[PDB]
């Protein structure tokens, strides 16, 4: 698809079995989720955004299927304020930017 | 410009007769920059991000040009750790996401 920017760019994504929505996000390194229940192990972390740096739970190799196409890689989990699918995840499903 | 996300959509901007580095953020609102001069007359605002809020002040019809594209509107200024232009802006310059 292509997606203009009058909204915010929501896409449905479906993660460890769930459904949420979250942000295509440019702006963003990695990938944030809210608060979740996601399968297996992970290492304590610390990602710095705008009004200072929150702790998440960084997992490796986690699928996510983001508008249909599936992508694997590194998903942080914490206390963000929206989900949003940053770089890491946006480069496997070919999102670019264009003007 | 078609650009693709391997790397942080740095981009080149000009406002209040200074030359910034900018993030190209679809996943930000509002255009946001960190401390600088600029013209006019201000209002107290406050916008919250990653790790909580910060207090900005809102600027209205300042003007931009990024990427050697002129746009007109809504910036904050306050401490962010980076530059970002958020989608107030991008729409003006009919900047686009597409996978
Ligand atoms: C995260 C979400 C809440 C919206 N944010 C936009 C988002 O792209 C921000 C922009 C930003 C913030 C801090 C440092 C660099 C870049 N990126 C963002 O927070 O991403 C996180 C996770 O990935 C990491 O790489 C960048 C820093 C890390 S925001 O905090 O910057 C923001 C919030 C409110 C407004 C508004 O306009 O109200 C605008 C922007």
């Amino acid at each position: 698809p292509q997606i203009t920017l009058w909204q915010r760019p929501l896409v449905t994504i479906k993660i460890g079995g769930q459904l949420k929505e979250a942000l295509l996000d440019t702006g963003a390194d990695d990938t944030v989720l809210e608060e979740m229940s996601l399968p297996g192990r992970w290492k304590p972390k610390m990602i710095g955004g705008i009004g200072g740096f929150i702790k998440v739970r960084q997992y490796d190799q986690i699928l996510i299927e983001i508008c249909g196409h599936k992508a694997i890689g590194t998903v942080l989990v914490g206390p963000t304020p929206v989900n949003i699918i940053g770089r890491n995840l946006l480069t496997q499903i070919g999102c670019t930017l264009n003007f």
